[PDB]
Protein backbone atom coordinates (compact mmCIF):
# COMPACT_ATOMS: atom_id res chain seq x y z
CA UNK A 1 0.00 0.00 0.00
CA UNK A 2 1.93 3.04 1.06
CA UNK A 3 4.77 0.85 1.44
CA UNK A 4 6.20 -2.44 -0.88
CA UNK A 5 7.54 -5.36 0.57
CA UNK A 6 11.28 -5.75 -0.91
CA UNK A 7 12.15 -8.30 1.48
CA UNK A 8 9.84 -11.62 -0.13
CA UNK A 9 9.62 -14.76 2.80
CA UNK A 10 11.59 -12.30 4.69
CA UNK A 11 9.96 -11.98 8.52
CA UNK A 12 9.32 -8.84 9.98
CA UNK A 13 10.39 -8.58 13.90
CA UNK A 14 10.40 -5.89 16.60
CA UNK A 15 13.59 -6.99 19.30
CA UNK A 16 13.31 -5.25 22.89
CA UNK A 17 15.71 -3.57 24.13
CA UNK A 18 16.18 -0.91 27.12
CA UNK A 19 16.57 1.94 24.73
CA UNK A 20 13.22 1.17 22.75
CA UNK A 21 12.36 -1.34 20.35
CA UNK A 22 14.14 -2.23 17.22
CA UNK A 23 12.66 -3.24 13.39
CA UNK A 24 14.58 -5.91 11.46
CA UNK A 25 13.95 -8.07 8.68
CA UNK A 26 15.11 -11.66 9.61
CA UNK A 27 14.75 -14.46 6.88
CA UNK A 28 17.21 -16.94 6.08
CA UNK A 29 19.11 -20.08 8.13
CA UNK A 30 22.54 -20.77 9.02
CA UNK A 31 24.98 -18.59 10.71
CA UNK A 32 23.83 -15.07 12.07
CA UNK A 33 24.88 -12.32 9.73
CA UNK A 34 23.74 -8.37 11.05
CA UNK A 35 23.73 -6.10 7.89
CA UNK A 36 23.43 -2.66 8.97
CA UNK A 37 22.34 0.63 6.77
CA UNK A 38 23.31 4.21 6.47
CA UNK A 39 22.34 8.03 5.71
CA UNK A 40 19.91 8.81 4.44
CA UNK A 41 18.53 5.44 3.97
CA UNK A 42 16.53 2.36 6.20
CA UNK A 43 16.96 -1.58 5.79
CA UNK A 44 15.69 -1.79 2.57
CA UNK A 45 18.80 -0.78 1.20
CA UNK A 46 19.90 -4.26 1.78
CA UNK A 47 16.70 -5.71 -0.36
CA UNK A 48 19.37 -6.58 -3.79
CA UNK A 49 21.63 -8.68 -1.85
CA UNK A 50 20.20 -9.76 1.40
CA UNK A 51 18.39 -12.68 -0.69
CA UNK A 52 21.78 -13.60 -1.72
CA UNK A 53 23.29 -14.10 1.30
CA UNK A 54 20.30 -15.70 3.13
CA UNK A 55 21.31 -18.75 0.76
CA UNK A 56 23.96 -19.29 3.70
CA UNK A 57 23.56 -16.99 6.76
CA UNK A 58 20.61 -15.91 9.02
CA UNK A 59 20.54 -12.69 7.88
CA UNK A 60 18.93 -9.84 10.48
CA UNK A 61 18.46 -6.18 8.33
CA UNK A 62 17.60 -4.06 10.79
CA UNK A 63 16.39 -0.07 10.97
CA UNK A 64 19.56 1.77 13.23
CA UNK A 65 18.12 2.95 16.69
CA UNK A 66 16.31 6.17 15.71
CA UNK A 67 15.81 5.10 11.97
CA UNK A 68 13.40 3.79 9.84
CA UNK A 69 10.77 1.64 11.94
CA UNK A 70 13.04 1.65 15.18
CA UNK A 71 12.45 4.12 18.15
CA UNK A 72 13.60 7.14 18.75
CA UNK A 73 15.50 6.89 22.41
CA UNK A 74 15.27 10.43 23.83
CA UNK A 75 18.65 12.48 23.17
CA UNK A 76 20.47 14.34 25.64
CA UNK A 77 23.09 17.37 25.90
CA UNK A 78 25.72 15.48 24.55
CA UNK A 79 23.81 13.56 22.32
CA UNK A 80 24.64 9.82 24.24
CA UNK A 81 21.79 7.94 22.83
CA UNK A 82 22.99 8.55 19.11
CA UNK A 83 26.43 8.16 19.85
CA UNK A 84 28.05 5.01 17.95
CA UNK A 85 28.90 3.39 21.56
CA UNK A 86 25.51 3.17 22.32
CA UNK A 87 24.22 1.95 19.26
CA UNK A 88 26.66 -0.38 19.35
CA UNK A 89 25.31 -1.73 22.93
CA UNK A 90 21.53 -0.98 22.08
CA UNK A 91 22.20 -3.46 18.92
CA UNK A 92 24.37 -5.79 20.87
CA UNK A 93 21.03 -5.85 23.40
CA UNK A 94 18.48 -6.57 20.68
CA UNK A 95 20.87 -9.68 19.11
CA UNK A 96 20.93 -11.35 22.83
CA UNK A 97 16.67 -11.15 22.62
CA UNK A 98 17.74 -13.36 19.46
CA UNK A 99 20.02 -15.90 20.90
CA UNK A 100 23.13 -14.44 18.66
CA UNK A 101 25.90 -13.71 20.96
CA UNK A 102 28.32 -14.01 18.28
CA UNK A 103 27.70 -12.92 14.68
CA UNK A 104 28.92 -11.69 11.69
CA UNK A 105 28.30 -8.12 10.41
CA UNK A 106 28.37 -6.03 7.54
CA UNK A 107 28.10 -2.33 8.17
CA UNK A 108 27.13 0.60 5.69
CA UNK A 109 27.97 4.66 5.94
CA UNK A 110 26.79 5.24 9.67
CA UNK A 111 26.04 1.92 10.66
CA UNK A 112 29.13 0.54 9.36
CA UNK A 113 31.02 3.33 11.86
CA UNK A 114 28.65 1.24 14.61
CA UNK A 115 29.92 -1.80 13.12
CA UNK A 116 33.90 -0.99 13.70
CA UNK A 117 33.16 1.42 16.99
CA UNK A 118 31.29 -2.23 18.43
CA UNK A 119 34.13 -4.29 16.80
CA UNK A 120 37.03 -1.53 19.02
CA UNK A 121 34.85 -2.24 22.27
CA UNK A 122 33.38 -5.81 22.25
CA UNK A 123 35.55 -8.00 19.75
CA UNK A 124 34.36 -11.41 21.31
CA UNK A 125 30.99 -10.30 19.70
CA UNK A 126 31.99 -10.73 16.44
CA UNK A 127 33.29 -13.72 14.00
CA UNK A 128 33.90 -11.51 11.18
CA UNK A 129 33.39 -7.67 10.41
CA UNK A 130 32.57 -6.04 6.83
CA UNK A 131 32.38 -2.15 5.91
CA UNK A 132 31.52 -0.56 3.07
CA UNK A 133 32.75 2.78 2.20
CA UNK A 134 33.77 4.70 4.98
CA UNK A 135 36.97 5.63 6.65
CA UNK A 136 37.04 5.96 10.79
CA UNK A 137 35.68 9.02 11.78
CA UNK A 138 38.51 10.43 13.34
CA UNK A 139 40.18 9.87 10.43
CA UNK A 140 37.86 11.80 7.94
CA UNK A 141 37.90 15.10 10.83
CA UNK A 142 41.73 14.86 10.65
CA UNK A 143 41.83 15.40 6.89
CA UNK A 144 39.70 18.06 6.54
CA UNK A 145 40.86 20.19 4.46
CA UNK A 146 39.65 22.80 1.58
CA UNK A 147 38.76 20.06 -0.76
CA UNK A 148 37.04 17.50 1.86
CA UNK A 149 34.84 20.07 3.34
CA UNK A 150 33.24 20.88 0.12
CA UNK A 151 32.80 17.40 -0.43
CA UNK A 152 31.62 16.36 2.70
CA UNK A 153 29.60 19.85 3.55
CA UNK A 154 26.75 17.49 5.23
CA UNK A 155 29.20 16.79 8.26
CA UNK A 156 29.65 19.81 9.52
CA UNK A 157 26.16 21.53 8.53
CA UNK A 158 24.39 18.77 10.31
CA UNK A 159 26.29 19.20 13.14
CA UNK A 160 25.52 22.45 13.77
CA UNK A 161 23.22 23.52 17.08
CA UNK A 162 19.64 22.67 16.86
CA UNK A 163 17.44 23.88 15.48
CA UNK A 164 19.49 25.59 12.55
CA UNK A 165 19.64 22.40 10.55
CA UNK A 166 16.43 21.02 11.23
CA UNK A 167 14.62 24.23 9.84
CA UNK A 168 16.51 24.35 6.67
CA UNK A 169 16.06 20.65 6.11
CA UNK A 170 12.35 21.42 6.37
CA UNK A 171 12.03 24.04 3.59
CA UNK A 172 12.30 21.41 0.82
CA UNK A 173 12.59 17.80 2.48
CA UNK A 174 11.94 16.01 -0.58
CA UNK A 175 14.38 17.69 -2.68
CA UNK A 176 17.22 16.96 0.11
CA UNK A 177 16.64 13.51 0.33
CA UNK A 178 17.24 13.00 -3.43
CA UNK A 179 19.72 15.38 -3.60
CA UNK A 180 21.96 13.34 -1.20
CA UNK A 181 20.57 9.66 -2.98
CA UNK A 182 21.42 11.18 -6.55
CA UNK A 183 24.60 13.48 -5.63
CA UNK A 184 26.82 10.34 -4.35
CA UNK A 185 25.99 8.14 -6.81
CA UNK A 186 27.65 7.34 -10.47
CA UNK A 187 25.27 8.38 -12.53
CA UNK A 188 24.42 11.02 -10.81
CA UNK A 189 20.69 10.21 -10.80
CA UNK A 190 18.34 8.06 -9.61
CA UNK A 191 18.70 5.44 -12.14
CA UNK A 192 20.07 3.14 -10.02
CA UNK A 193 17.36 3.19 -6.90
CA UNK A 194 14.56 0.43 -7.24
CA UNK A 195 11.52 3.18 -7.05
CA UNK A 196 9.69 1.53 -4.42
CA UNK A 197 12.92 1.68 -2.31
CA UNK A 198 13.17 5.45 -2.70
CA UNK A 199 9.81 5.80 -1.68
CA UNK A 200 10.70 4.44 2.12
CA UNK A 201 13.65 6.56 1.86
CA UNK A 202 11.71 9.47 0.90
CA UNK A 203 8.51 8.74 3.65
CA UNK A 204 11.21 8.09 6.79
CA UNK A 205 12.84 11.98 5.52
CA UNK A 206 9.31 13.29 5.71
CA UNK A 207 9.11 13.42 9.54
CA UNK A 208 10.34 16.32 11.18
CA UNK A 209 11.61 13.78 14.55
CA UNK A 210 13.40 11.56 11.79
CA UNK A 211 15.71 14.21 10.59
CA UNK A 212 16.41 15.60 14.30
CA UNK A 213 17.98 12.47 14.93
CA UNK A 214 20.13 12.26 11.98
CA UNK A 215 21.20 15.73 12.69
CA UNK A 216 21.88 13.75 16.54
CA UNK A 217 23.61 11.52 14.36
CA UNK A 218 25.98 13.93 12.85
CA UNK A 219 26.45 15.97 15.98
CA UNK A 220 27.73 13.21 17.82
CA UNK A 221 29.93 12.16 14.73
CA UNK A 222 31.45 15.44 15.42
CA UNK A 223 32.21 14.78 19.24
CA UNK A 224 31.55 11.64 20.49
CA UNK A 225 32.41 9.84 18.17
CA UNK A 226 35.66 11.87 17.41
CA UNK A 227 36.99 12.08 20.90
CA UNK A 228 36.28 7.41 21.35
CA UNK A 229 38.18 7.02 18.08
CA UNK A 230 40.60 9.24 19.44
CA UNK A 231 41.34 7.08 22.60
CA UNK A 232 41.93 4.06 20.64
CA UNK A 233 44.17 5.93 17.83
CA UNK A 234 46.33 7.40 20.66
CA UNK A 235 46.52 3.68 22.91
CA UNK A 236 47.51 1.84 19.50
CA UNK A 237 44.06 -0.42 19.61
CA UNK A 238 43.49 -2.06 16.50
CA UNK A 239 40.53 -4.51 15.56
CA UNK A 240 41.62 -8.18 15.96
CA UNK A 241 38.29 -9.42 14.12
CA UNK A 242 39.22 -10.80 10.22
CA UNK A 243 37.62 -7.66 8.53
CA UNK A 244 36.65 -7.12 4.48
CA UNK A 245 37.56 -3.03 3.55
CA UNK A 246 35.11 -2.79 0.40
CA UNK A 247 34.75 0.81 -1.11
CA UNK A 248 33.39 2.81 -4.36
CA UNK A 249 35.84 3.13 -6.98
CA UNK A 250 34.01 6.91 -6.81
CA UNK A 251 32.76 6.85 -3.79
CA UNK A 252 33.56 9.26 -0.43
CA UNK A 253 36.24 7.03 1.12
CA UNK A 254 38.30 7.90 -2.23
CA UNK A 255 43.26 8.83 1.11
CA UNK A 256 44.17 4.81 0.30
CA UNK A 257 41.27 2.52 2.29
CA UNK A 258 43.14 -0.18 2.93
CA UNK A 259 45.93 1.59 3.60
CA UNK A 260 44.37 3.49 6.31
CA UNK A 261 42.17 0.55 7.60
CA UNK A 262 45.56 -1.22 8.36
CA UNK A 263 46.21 1.36 10.72
CA UNK A 264 42.93 0.41 12.89
CA UNK A 265 42.68 -3.69 12.55
CA UNK A 266 45.37 -6.06 12.90
CA UNK A 267 43.68 -8.60 9.60
CA UNK A 268 42.11 -6.31 6.99
CA UNK A 269 41.60 -7.76 3.49
CA UNK A 270 40.39 -4.83 1.00
CA UNK A 271 38.85 -4.80 -2.79
CA UNK A 272 37.02 -1.50 -4.83
CA UNK A 273 33.80 -2.38 -6.47
CA UNK A 274 33.27 -0.48 -9.58
CA UNK A 275 30.49 2.32 -8.60
CA UNK A 276 29.36 4.96 -6.04
CA UNK A 277 29.01 5.28 -2.89
CA UNK A 278 25.88 3.33 -2.54
CA UNK A 279 27.37 0.02 -3.22
CA UNK A 280 24.49 -2.86 -2.55
CA UNK A 281 22.29 -1.18 -4.91
CA UNK A 282 24.75 0.61 -7.63
CA UNK A 283 26.61 -2.48 -7.44
CA UNK A 284 24.26 -5.73 -6.18
CA UNK A 285 25.68 -8.70 -7.68
CA UNK A 286 29.36 -7.84 -7.64
CA UNK A 287 28.64 -6.79 -3.57
CA UNK A 288 27.17 -9.91 -2.66
CA UNK A 289 29.81 -12.09 -4.52
CA UNK A 290 32.71 -9.93 -2.48
CA UNK A 291 30.36 -10.49 0.96
CA UNK A 292 29.63 -14.36 0.22
CA UNK A 293 33.19 -15.70 0.21
CA UNK A 294 34.49 -13.76 2.81
CA UNK A 295 31.88 -14.57 5.07
CA UNK A 296 32.26 -18.14 4.65
CA UNK B 1 12.95 50.76 4.28
CA UNK B 2 13.79 53.48 6.97
CA UNK B 3 16.22 56.46 6.16
CA UNK B 4 19.16 55.66 8.14
CA UNK B 5 21.81 58.45 6.67
CA UNK B 6 19.88 61.83 7.30
CA UNK B 7 21.08 64.13 4.65
CA UNK B 8 22.93 61.89 2.44
CA UNK B 9 22.12 62.00 -1.13
CA UNK B 10 20.64 58.81 -2.91
CA UNK B 11 22.57 58.17 -6.66
CA UNK B 12 22.58 55.46 -8.54
CA UNK B 13 25.92 54.78 -10.73
CA UNK B 14 26.06 52.90 -13.93
CA UNK B 15 28.42 50.74 -14.92
CA UNK B 16 29.17 47.89 -17.89
CA UNK B 17 28.50 45.15 -15.57
CA UNK B 18 25.10 46.91 -14.29
CA UNK B 19 24.04 49.95 -11.70
CA UNK B 20 25.43 50.69 -8.36
CA UNK B 21 23.40 52.07 -5.59
CA UNK B 22 25.21 54.38 -3.28
CA UNK B 23 24.89 57.06 -0.30
CA UNK B 24 26.56 59.85 -0.62
CA UNK B 25 27.49 62.46 2.34
CA UNK B 26 29.96 64.88 3.16
CA UNK B 27 33.08 66.49 1.67
CA UNK B 28 36.59 66.41 1.29
CA UNK B 29 38.59 63.24 0.58
CA UNK B 30 36.86 60.62 -1.11
CA UNK B 31 36.44 57.54 1.04
CA UNK B 32 34.45 54.37 -0.05
CA UNK B 33 33.06 51.81 2.58
CA UNK B 34 31.44 48.55 1.44
CA UNK B 35 29.46 46.13 3.47
CA UNK B 36 29.01 42.46 3.90
CA UNK B 37 27.19 39.53 4.51
CA UNK B 38 24.51 39.57 4.90
CA UNK B 39 24.30 42.58 5.11
CA UNK B 40 23.72 45.99 2.82
CA UNK B 41 25.41 49.22 2.42
CA UNK B 42 22.65 50.38 5.89
CA UNK B 43 25.35 48.56 8.13
CA UNK B 44 27.54 52.19 7.78
CA UNK B 45 25.03 54.22 9.58
CA UNK B 46 26.43 54.48 12.76
CA UNK B 47 29.78 55.63 11.98
CA UNK B 48 28.91 57.64 8.03
CA UNK B 49 28.08 60.56 9.63
CA UNK B 50 31.43 60.70 11.92
CA UNK B 51 33.67 59.91 8.64
CA UNK B 52 31.39 62.11 6.59
CA UNK B 53 32.63 64.85 9.47
CA UNK B 54 36.05 64.70 7.05
CA UNK B 55 35.32 62.88 4.45
CA UNK B 56 32.95 62.84 1.06
CA UNK B 57 31.65 59.31 2.51
CA UNK B 58 30.80 57.08 -0.36
CA UNK B 59 28.41 53.90 0.84
CA UNK B 60 27.51 51.71 -1.75
CA UNK B 61 25.60 48.18 -2.11
CA UNK B 62 28.16 45.71 -2.82
CA UNK B 63 27.08 44.29 -7.02
CA UNK B 64 24.34 42.12 -6.53
CA UNK B 65 23.22 43.41 -3.11
CA UNK B 66 20.73 45.67 -1.76
CA UNK B 67 19.45 47.78 -4.35
CA UNK B 68 22.29 47.54 -7.19
CA UNK B 69 22.29 45.33 -10.05
CA UNK B 70 22.45 41.64 -10.51
CA UNK B 71 24.55 40.23 -13.38
CA UNK B 72 23.58 37.36 -14.34
CA UNK B 73 26.11 34.23 -13.17
CA UNK B 74 28.26 32.24 -15.51
CA UNK B 75 29.87 28.60 -15.37
CA UNK B 76 32.43 30.46 -12.95
CA UNK B 77 30.66 32.86 -11.18
CA UNK B 78 32.51 35.42 -12.92
CA UNK B 79 30.35 38.67 -12.13
CA UNK B 80 30.45 37.79 -8.30
CA UNK B 81 34.48 37.27 -8.22
CA UNK B 82 36.31 39.33 -6.04
CA UNK B 83 38.75 40.48 -9.28
CA UNK B 84 35.49 41.42 -10.92
CA UNK B 85 33.67 43.01 -8.39
CA UNK B 86 36.56 45.15 -7.94
CA UNK B 87 36.59 46.52 -11.29
CA UNK B 88 32.46 47.13 -11.62
CA UNK B 89 33.19 49.95 -8.01
CA UNK B 90 36.74 50.78 -9.78
CA UNK B 91 34.22 51.96 -12.83
CA UNK B 92 31.75 53.61 -10.95
CA UNK B 93 34.38 55.26 -8.93
CA UNK B 94 35.42 56.69 -12.26
CA UNK B 95 31.53 57.62 -12.95
CA UNK B 96 31.83 60.14 -9.97
CA UNK B 97 35.79 61.39 -10.64
CA UNK B 98 37.53 59.58 -8.66
CA UNK B 99 40.77 57.61 -9.31
CA UNK B 100 42.69 58.10 -6.37
CA UNK B 101 40.47 57.32 -3.05
CA UNK B 102 40.29 55.62 0.08
CA UNK B 103 38.38 52.33 0.84
CA UNK B 104 37.68 50.37 3.99
CA UNK B 105 36.01 46.66 3.79
CA UNK B 106 33.98 44.53 6.00
CA UNK B 107 33.44 40.65 5.50
CA UNK B 108 32.64 40.21 1.58
CA UNK B 109 33.46 43.99 1.34
CA UNK B 110 36.61 43.74 3.01
CA UNK B 111 37.54 40.39 0.53
CA UNK B 112 36.67 43.49 -2.95
CA UNK B 113 39.05 45.71 -1.20
CA UNK B 114 41.92 43.91 -0.49
CA UNK B 115 41.48 42.24 -3.98
CA UNK B 116 41.34 45.61 -5.54
CA UNK B 117 44.64 46.70 -3.34
CA UNK B 118 46.42 43.45 -5.38
CA UNK B 119 45.23 44.47 -8.68
CA UNK B 120 44.78 47.81 -8.62
CA UNK B 121 47.23 49.33 -6.34
CA UNK B 122 47.41 52.80 -7.95
CA UNK B 123 43.80 53.34 -7.42
CA UNK B 124 43.91 53.76 -3.72
CA UNK B 125 45.72 55.87 -0.92
CA UNK B 126 44.99 53.77 2.31
CA UNK B 127 43.06 50.94 2.85
CA UNK B 128 41.27 49.46 5.95
CA UNK B 129 39.99 46.06 6.73
CA UNK B 130 38.00 44.70 9.48
CA UNK B 131 37.34 41.00 10.64
CA UNK B 132 39.10 39.60 7.58
CA UNK B 133 41.75 37.26 6.67
CA UNK B 134 42.65 36.74 3.09
CA UNK B 135 40.15 33.93 1.56
CA UNK B 136 43.03 31.57 0.95
CA UNK B 137 44.03 31.98 4.73
CA UNK B 138 41.02 30.27 5.47
CA UNK B 139 40.89 27.44 3.19
CA UNK B 140 44.29 26.48 3.90
CA UNK B 141 43.52 26.60 7.87
CA UNK B 142 40.54 24.44 7.93
CA UNK B 143 40.41 22.11 10.24
CA UNK B 144 37.75 20.31 12.19
CA UNK B 145 37.29 22.77 14.68
CA UNK B 146 37.32 25.60 11.48
CA UNK B 147 34.95 23.65 9.54
CA UNK B 148 32.23 23.57 12.62
CA UNK B 149 32.87 26.85 13.11
CA UNK B 150 32.27 28.39 9.58
CA UNK B 151 30.65 26.21 8.40
CA UNK B 152 28.66 28.41 6.34
CA UNK B 153 31.63 28.62 3.84
CA UNK B 154 31.01 24.95 2.62
CA UNK B 155 27.27 24.92 2.70
CA UNK B 156 26.61 28.18 0.83
CA UNK B 157 29.10 26.69 -2.00
CA UNK B 158 27.31 23.58 -2.81
CA UNK B 159 25.94 23.37 -6.45
CA UNK B 160 22.96 25.20 -6.82
CA UNK B 161 19.99 24.82 -6.79
CA UNK B 162 20.84 22.82 -3.36
CA UNK B 163 21.23 25.88 -0.89
CA UNK B 164 18.55 27.98 -2.27
CA UNK B 165 16.24 25.24 -1.99
CA UNK B 166 16.57 24.92 1.67
CA UNK B 167 16.92 28.93 2.03
CA UNK B 168 13.77 29.15 0.44
CA UNK B 169 11.81 27.55 3.31
CA UNK B 170 12.00 30.08 5.44
CA UNK B 171 14.72 32.89 4.64
CA UNK B 172 13.39 35.23 7.78
CA UNK B 173 15.33 32.96 10.20
CA UNK B 174 18.36 32.50 8.54
CA UNK B 175 18.90 35.79 7.86
CA UNK B 176 18.14 36.45 11.54
CA UNK B 177 20.79 33.67 12.98
CA UNK B 178 23.55 34.40 10.96
CA UNK B 179 23.41 38.10 12.21
CA UNK B 180 22.82 37.29 16.32
CA UNK B 181 25.27 34.14 16.11
CA UNK B 182 28.60 36.41 15.16
CA UNK B 183 27.94 39.54 17.66
CA UNK B 184 29.76 39.26 21.26
CA UNK B 185 26.21 38.92 23.10
CA UNK B 186 24.50 36.21 20.76
CA UNK B 187 21.64 37.93 19.86
CA UNK B 188 20.06 40.70 18.05
CA UNK B 189 20.35 43.50 20.65
CA UNK B 190 23.14 45.27 19.10
CA UNK B 191 21.48 45.84 15.78
CA UNK B 192 18.73 48.78 14.68
CA UNK B 193 15.61 47.53 14.27
CA UNK B 194 15.01 49.50 10.84
CA UNK B 195 18.60 48.10 9.98
CA UNK B 196 17.24 44.48 10.66
CA UNK B 197 14.61 44.87 8.28
CA UNK B 198 16.93 46.51 5.40
CA UNK B 199 18.37 42.94 5.61
CA UNK B 200 15.58 41.01 5.95
CA UNK B 201 13.81 42.61 2.98
CA UNK B 202 16.94 41.71 0.72
CA UNK B 203 17.63 38.42 2.24
CA UNK B 204 13.48 37.63 1.41
CA UNK B 205 14.18 37.95 -2.53
CA UNK B 206 15.25 34.39 -4.12
CA UNK B 207 17.60 35.82 -7.08
CA UNK B 208 19.27 38.35 -4.13
CA UNK B 209 19.79 34.88 -2.01
CA UNK B 210 21.15 33.27 -5.82
CA UNK B 211 23.58 35.99 -5.34
CA UNK B 212 25.07 35.53 -2.13
CA UNK B 213 25.25 31.77 -2.82
CA UNK B 214 27.30 32.49 -6.01
CA UNK B 215 29.38 34.96 -3.74
CA UNK B 216 30.26 32.30 -1.60
CA UNK B 217 30.99 29.90 -4.88
CA UNK B 218 33.39 32.50 -6.05
CA UNK B 219 34.84 32.50 -2.67
CA UNK B 220 35.26 28.57 -2.78
CA UNK B 221 36.88 28.40 -6.21
CA UNK B 222 37.66 31.78 -8.18
CA UNK B 223 38.84 33.75 -5.43
CA UNK B 224 40.67 30.94 -4.05
CA UNK B 225 42.92 30.77 -6.94
CA UNK B 226 43.56 34.08 -6.82
CA UNK B 227 44.68 34.36 -3.72
CA UNK B 228 46.81 31.21 -4.17
CA UNK B 229 48.50 32.78 -7.35
CA UNK B 230 49.62 35.86 -5.56
CA UNK B 231 50.64 34.23 -1.73
CA UNK B 232 52.91 31.64 -4.29
CA UNK B 233 54.53 34.54 -6.14
CA UNK B 234 54.99 36.17 -3.04
CA UNK B 235 52.85 39.49 -4.12
CA UNK B 236 51.88 41.74 -1.67
CA UNK B 237 50.15 45.07 -1.34
CA UNK B 238 52.24 48.23 -1.71
CA UNK B 239 49.18 50.56 0.01
CA UNK B 240 48.82 51.45 3.60
CA UNK B 241 46.42 48.96 5.20
CA UNK B 242 44.58 48.83 8.42
CA UNK B 243 43.25 45.74 9.81
CA UNK B 244 40.38 45.94 12.58
CA UNK B 245 39.39 42.76 14.02
CA UNK B 246 36.89 41.64 16.93
CA UNK B 247 37.98 39.84 20.06
CA UNK B 248 34.89 37.69 19.40
CA UNK B 249 35.05 38.09 15.48
CA UNK B 250 36.02 35.23 13.05
CA UNK B 251 39.20 36.22 11.91
CA UNK B 252 40.66 36.35 15.91
CA UNK B 253 39.54 32.54 15.79
CA UNK B 254 42.29 30.11 14.59
CA UNK B 255 44.59 32.50 13.84
CA UNK B 256 46.02 36.05 15.13
CA UNK B 257 45.37 38.58 12.36
CA UNK B 258 47.77 40.85 12.68
CA UNK B 259 51.00 38.40 11.86
CA UNK B 260 48.82 37.04 9.22
CA UNK B 261 48.46 40.29 7.48
CA UNK B 262 51.84 41.01 7.62
CA UNK B 263 52.70 38.06 5.23
CA UNK B 264 50.10 40.06 2.68
CA UNK B 265 51.44 43.56 3.11
CA UNK B 266 54.21 45.98 3.06
CA UNK B 267 52.82 48.10 5.83
CA UNK B 268 49.81 47.08 8.57
CA UNK B 269 48.69 48.32 11.24
CA UNK B 270 46.02 46.57 13.45
CA UNK B 271 44.46 46.84 16.30
CA UNK B 272 41.88 44.75 17.84
CA UNK B 273 38.33 46.10 19.49
CA UNK B 274 36.34 44.84 22.28
CA UNK B 275 33.55 43.43 19.82
CA UNK B 276 32.11 40.89 17.45
CA UNK B 277 32.16 40.42 13.60
CA UNK B 278 29.65 43.53 13.00
CA UNK B 279 32.22 45.90 14.33
CA UNK B 280 30.27 49.54 12.91
CA UNK B 281 26.88 48.50 14.27
CA UNK B 282 28.54 46.60 17.99
CA UNK B 283 31.45 49.20 18.52
CA UNK B 284 30.11 52.43 16.15
CA UNK B 285 32.00 54.33 18.56
CA UNK B 286 35.25 52.92 18.73
CA UNK B 287 35.33 51.93 14.79
CA UNK B 288 34.63 55.06 13.47
CA UNK B 289 37.80 56.80 16.11
CA UNK B 290 40.08 54.28 14.56
CA UNK B 291 38.60 55.07 10.60
CA UNK B 292 39.39 58.49 11.12
CA UNK B 293 42.55 58.64 12.81
CA UNK B 294 43.75 56.10 10.29
CA UNK B 295 42.39 57.93 7.42
CA UNK B 296 43.62 61.28 8.40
Amino acid sequence: PDLADLFPGFGSEWINTSSGRIFARVGGDGPPLLLLHGFPQTHVMWHRVAPKLAERFKVIVADLPGYGWSDMPESDEQHTPYTKRAMAKQLIEAMEQLGHVHFALAGHDRGARVSYRLALDSPGRLSKLAVLDILPTYEYWQRMNRAYALKIYHWSFLAQPAPLPENLLGGDPDFYVKAKLASWTRAGDLSAFDPRAVEHYRIAFADPMRRHVMCEDYRAGAYADFEHDKIDVEAGNKIPVPMLALWGASGIAQATPLDVWRKWASDVQGAPIESGHFLPEEAPDQTAEALVRFFS
